[PDB]
């Protein structure tokens, strides 16, 4: 039920607390280069749905459900980037490819990509076999 | 240069042409589930910039530019469809995953996914191994 942008907010809030222990509306407005009123509008939508609370002095605080979602999105990002690096996407394209597909994949496809990323590591000579296919095509 | 919308039209037009020599506007409207009036507007944009021509009592033909683009777009859709099947996405989310992602991947990524699909075709025991990682979970 959360929109993609709502997920992006919860992940960004989780990562602000990872960075300095607190998440501020001004932090998000500055990182996004948007007006703080659009951040407070999004925060209100996340509050109303019990993904976070706000207290004056402590700032934005994730609920159990909000923190569950934020962490999952960090992991999905890490997983998709592992995948694209494994198959050889160059450093010019990999960041926007990860951002591009992370909200347009079913969790089924995310899980299947996870199995793929695990497969190339359980016997890492699989990765060298893959690199050789790419070399042969050049 | 071609927008996502243009690409969606070019890909469908190429599929009809490769199958029937010409793409009819009526077939394009039903396939894309848009009103014929929207197709007409898109056709005039593509005609004016030389992606296609309209031939009376036949339909649309792609120019060399339009054809080279529509071919590459069909390849991308087919490769992503193959890639998702191969890694075990259920058949009842495949269509939605392909359309959700096809406008969001560099051609660099498409090429590498091609190399990946090729890796699994050159030795079909690789796919059996992949399946054992997934059933073990």
């Amino acid at each position: 039920m959360p929109t993609p942008s709502m997920e992006d907010y919860l992940e960004r809030i989780y990562l602000l607390i990872e960075e300095k222990g607190y998440a501020r509306v001004s932090d998000i407005a500055e990182a996004l280069e948007v007006h703080p009123s659009s951040v407070t509008k999004m925060v209100q939508k996340l509050d109303k749905s019990d993904y976070l609370v706000y207290e004056r002095y402590r700032g934005l605080i994730l609920t159990a459900k909000g923190k569950k979602i934020g962490k999952r999105l960090v992991y999905r990002h890490d997983l998709l980037e592992d995948f694209l690096k494994m198959i050889g996407v160059d450093s010019d394209h990999i960041y926007e490819d990860v951002e591009g597909i992370e909200h347009h994949l079913s969790w089924d496809a995310i899980d299947r990509i996870g199995d793929l990323v695990q497969y190339f590591q359980e016997d890492p000579s699989r990765l060298n076999d893959l690199r050789e296919v790419q070399k042969k095509n050049e």
